[PDB]
This record gives C-alpha cells, structure tokens and sequence, in this order.
C-alpha cells in the first residue's frame, strides 16, 4: 500500500478495510506531493482549546469527549449524503471560515497547525479527513484543491 496507508479488518464485520494514520480516514476501497492545497474545515472546539470561544458560543464548555462525539456525528451525516460538509461547516464551525462553508483558500506547508497541515497534504482532491486534533480543537477537513 502507499504511504500513510494500512490494512485493517473491520471488528463488526470482518471485512478488510484501510486506515490513513495521517488524515484518519478509512474507507473500503483499496486506496490508489503538491505544492500547495487548499482546504475547507469544520472545527468542533472544548473546554481545553486553546481559545475556549467561537462566534457560535462565548464561553465553549464542552469536554473534548463530546466535541468527538459531534464531529463523528457530522463525519456520519456527510457520508451519508444526509448533509453537505459545507452545510454542516457553515452551521456548526467553530471559526470564522464557517462564514465561508469553512474554506480557508489555499496554503503550503509551513502554515498551518502540523497535524492539520499533514492531514491537508495527505488528502487526495476532494477526500474528506477523518477526525484531527489540534490545539485548537477537533477538525474535519476538506481538502478541495
């Protein structure tokens, strides 16, 4: 497999699937560097982010277990087609880029939070990450270009 990539079983039922360590996506489909990318993101913030604050929630209390939880909520609705990324970031992030369906334009490495900027860079157009801790809080990240 390339880089980032790995071979799991799936625990409910037993079928192979694959992992990226990097970006925390896993699909079921055997998975097949640029300059700069670019990326949109939906950002889920708790009590020990760096800024515990968002223009959603002056004061952001929730415990970093239950911004998980609503980040894997939102990766589940994506998925489905329930939902759009873009719909869910311009609701629910917690940023600023939620006003802009949580784009964030384009960037190279050396920008960035590094776990964000690993995940964006290992990201195939238009893959969808899974869940990425930050400083900052819990992201879902889009990478569109």
């Amino acid at each position: 497999l390339p880089p980032g990539w790995e071979k799991a079983m799936s625990r409910s039922s037993g079928r192979v699937y694959y992992f990226n360590h990097i970006t925390n996506a896993s699909q079921w489909e055997r998975p097949s560097e640029p300059a700069r990318v670019r990326c949109s993101h939906l950002l889920v913030k708790h009590s020990q982010s760096r800024r515990p604050s968002s223009w959603r929630q002056e004061k952001i209390t929730r415990t970093k277990e239950e911004a998980l939880e609503l980040i894997n909520g939102y990766i589940q609705k994506i998925k489905s087609g329930e939902e759009d990324f873009e719909s869910l970031a311009s609701q629910f992030s917690d940023c600023s880029s939620a006003k802009a369906r949580g784009d964030l334009g384009a960037f190279s490495r050396g920008q960035m939070q590094k776990p964000f900027e690993d995940a964006s860079f290992a990201l195939r157009t238009g893959e969808m990450s899974g869940p990425v801790f930050t400083d900052s809080g819990i992201h879902i990240i889009l990478r569109t270009e």
